């Protein structure tokens, strides 16, 4: 079933082998600008059922990693247009993953050199990636954030809305909202990072308010069948847990998302260091509540993907590190060929080496 077609909102994927969103930190600074090298990398992977791009800033304030691209400036839009054109010339489909990093950021890359923003003024207690004076990736402790004022929230929603308009002009087929992995939307969702006492904190209805406002805004801006969302609502991701009622709160959010008729729900099931697997009973509860495509991710093998797709519990799988290393992952999985070995030392930063130099089966 991995190599059978799937309707994903407004587009049709020819197979269920998707490229997960992968931050690679190779954009130009100043300007957070995508490059022709990035275009080549994505073009190489155009046989994917769907490419989901690296996380991309909705605004300058959204930036948390040096080398991550934006989709807010004219120069960024022009560069992304070239990248999507190359994917489409090879008959691929590409979604842009949009983020605001919130507290997973550093003052030195924020507007004005000021503290980054979040739901509450609590440090993430982790690291982000900056660049040194020679342009090389380095890890730095996160800056303690400032809590957003209530009157600043509409601007955040508008920044998501505008980035989606920009994505449409840039030629993306779909947008994926990053509501996972401890970034800004997840910072509001989780009671561990959200201690607000206004209508954006406290109850699950209040904690989900921002993400649902964003979903409504972007569905109105473009179309519901162009919108996907990534969540990581069970377990701990980048020091952000999901609170003491994680299953119930996840099912609440999913039931609300379903009302908007969005294209897909993408679940990041565990982080790279691992965690408890999803139960089939939980997967069935998610199916009961969501009527679009469900994508699973997190250390999947083709065997596990086939098992869960065959069981009718998910529709597609997003592979991360296997897609870094195998531009033709679809053909390799379909033919049961060996995969290229991974070189994790070049996942972040640098240039062509460890990026565009992983070969296909045939030249
Ligand atoms: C180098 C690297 C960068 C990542 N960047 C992102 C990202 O930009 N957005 C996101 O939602 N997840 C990100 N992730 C998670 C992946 O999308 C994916 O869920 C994970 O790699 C799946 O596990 P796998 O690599 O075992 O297939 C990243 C993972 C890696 C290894």
């Amino acid at each position: 079933k991995l190599f059978t077609p799937l309707k994903v909102g407004a587009v049709t994927a020819p197979n269920r082998v998707f490229m997960a969103p992968l931050t690679r930190l190779r954009s130009i600074e100043p300007g957070d600008i995508p490059t022709p090298l990035m275009g080549e990398y994505y073009r190489q992977r155009a046989s994917a059922g769907l490419i989901i791009s690296e996380a991309t800033q909705i605004s300058a304030q959204a930036k948390g990693y040096a080398g991550a691209p934006g989709l807010h400036s004219p120069e960024q839009i022009a560069a992304w247009k070239k990248i999507t054109a190359g994917v489409h010339a090879e008959d691929g489909r590409i979604a842009v993953q949009l983020w605001h990093t919130g507290r997973i950021s550093h003052s030195s890359i924020q507007p004005g050199g000021q503290a980054p923003v979040s739901a509450s003024a609590l440090n993430a207690n982790t690291r982000t990636s900056l660049r040194d004076e020679n342009g090389n990736a380095i890890r730095v402790d996160t800056t303690t954030p400032r809590a957003l004022e209530l009157d600043e929230i509409p601007g955040i929603v508008n920044d998501f809305r505008q980035a989606v308009a920009n994505a449409r002009e840039a030629g993306f087929d779909l947008v994926e909202l990053n509501s996972a992995h401890g970034y800004l939307l997840h910072q509001f969702l989780s009671p561990s990072s959200n201690q607000r006492t206004d209508q954006y904190g406290g109850s699950v209805e209040n904690r989900a308010r921002l993400v649902l406002e964003v979903v409504d805004a972007v569905c109105n801006e473009w179309s519901a069948d162009r919108i996907g969302i990534r969540v990581s609502p069970i377990g701990t991701f980048q020091n952000v847990d999901n609170g003491p009622n994680e299953e119930a709160d996840a099912l609440y959010l999913i039931e609300e998302l379903a009302k908007r008729g969005i294209a897909y729900l993408h679940m990041s099931e565990t982080d790279l260091a691992g965690g408890k697997p999803y139960s089939e009973a939980f997967r069935q509860k998610v199916r009961e509540r969501f009527h679009g495509v469900i994508i699973g991710a997190g250390a999947y093998t083709a065997e596990k993907a086939e098992d869960l797709i065959g069981k009718g519990l998910i529709d597609a799988v997003a592979f991360g590190r296997d897609y870094i290393a195998n531009p033709d992952l679809v053909a390799r999985l379909q033919k049961k060929a060996e995969l290229n070995p991974q070189r994790p030392e070049s996942f972040y930063g640098g240039g062509a080496e460890g990026y565009t130099d992983y070969p296909s089966l045939h030249h």
